[PDB]
């Protein structure tokens, strides 16, 4: 019987922790029936002599330590995505290197499945920034990543949402960017409450005629296409996405609140998944996606539905602090010794939104060590004058 004082409105009140922790075990992707990575975050260095806001010190070991914890889990990796900072406070010269250590972490294991975010993240948004310099810098990134032999993530570009002056430079980029690269890719629509600096991409203000260029772009190039990484937070779009897609399109959920009825899907169609949540819940995704892999439908829901709330908290406006809660989730874990993030973002959340995230993630049974968890959050509530 485990107890602790936490805030709530301003004011300590006990909880009792009452959840069971689902237990960590190994598994293999086959025992799934579906194709699920987890966006995986970045372990910064708390020793290193940087400028935090200004510039990253990670933590090597630490960090792709977490990589092996999700192939274990038989969850996919996908690299230097936006769980990993990208775009902001992970710069392409760091995200470069976390792709080839993961890529050679990968190489050493029978069963590690990953990709690598591929972008433009070098080139600063500008006045006069050219298509042909936009192109340069999807074939640099793409390069490089296949240089190291990773497939490709495809992610959305900064300068291209500020040069683009309709939905035909979207076409004409990904027309030459799909051609050449060497192996299918999975395309990433990334929305605005992630990156406002990618307002109205494929061309338009409007989500359903965005959709039109970007559904148009992936019949054009099919076969050059494993999937597309939806993230918008609006489950009505996906649906209706994922039943206009192509034969061998995946449809990868990127929704972090509605992941569990997506995954499961409906009468017309299921999708995966490309998720940061798996991230902060990776062993019980995996307990849960064993399930439904066994056609038990009803254990998938119960071991899930739980971890929602907890999701919808961590991902709660402003949306583009979810990271925070991953990072401080995996320190409740033990993943990591310390609370200290790439760009400073560990103050990003406050405090009452730590505790409530500790409640629910105690109820989702997502506290590996409850013990250790609870320590844990009363080092900072201490630090914080609790």
């Amino acid at each position: 019987l485990v107890s602790i004082d936490l805030p709530i409105e301003g004011r300590l009140a006990r909880y009792d922790l009452t959840g069971r922790p689902v237990p960590f075990n190994s598994r293999d992707a086959k025992a799934f029936s579906r194709v699920a990575f987890a966006a995986a975050h970045v372990v910064a260095d708390p020793l290193a002599d940087n400028d935090p806001w200004l510039a990253p010190a990670i933590d090597w070991e630490r960090t792709l330590a977490f990589r092996h914890r999700l192939w274990d889990l038989g969850l996919g990796v996908a690299e230097s995505m936006d769980t990993a900072q990208r775009g902001m406070g992970l710069g392409w010269p760091e995200a470069r290197e976390l792709i080839r250590r993961s890529l050679a972490e990968a190489r050493g294991r029978p069963d590690a499945l990953i990709a690598c975010g591929a972008g433009t993240d070098h080139l600063a948004p500008g006045p006069d920034v050219s298509i042909d310099d936009i192109l340069a810098a999807y074939e640099s990134q793409i390069e490089a990543i296949e240089a190291e032999g990773g497939r490709i993530i495809l992610m959305a570009s900064r300068a291209l949402a500020a040069a683009a002056k309709g939905p035909e430079d979207y076409i004409r980029v990904y027309d030459r960017v799909l051609s050449q690269v060497k192996e299918p890719v999975i395309i990433h629509w990334l929305g605005e409450m992630f990156d406002p600096a990618l307002e109205g991409y494929w061309g338009n203000a409007d989500h359903m005629a965005a959709m039109k260029t970007c559904l148009d772009v992936l019949e054009a190039h099919a076969a050059k296409v494993d999937g597309i990484k939806i993230s918008l937070l609006s489950k009505e779009k996906e649906i209706v996405m994922r039943r206009q897609l192509p034969k061998g399109v995946r449809m990868y959920t990127g929704d972090d609140f509605n992941y569990a009825e997506l995954i499961a899907g409906d009468e017309e169609g299921h999708s995966d998944a490309l998720l940061g949540i798996f991230d902060a819940i990776a062993p019980v995704a995996s307990a849960a996606l064993e399930a439904l892999g066994s056609g038990r439908n009803g254990e998938f829901f119960e071991l899930l539905e739980p971890t929602v709330p907890l999701s919808r908290h961590i991902f709660k406006a402003p949306t583009r602090f979810y990271k925070t809660g991953v990072v401080f989730l995996a320190y409740l874990n033990g993943l990591q010794d310390h609370f200290v993030m790439i760009g400073g973002q560990q103050s990003a959340r406050s405090l009452v939104h730590l505790a409530e995230l500790f409640r629910l993630a105690d109820k989702a049974g997502a506290l590996a060590d409850p013990e250790l968890a609870t320590a844990r959050m009363r080092r900072v509530l201490a630090m914080h004058g609790v």
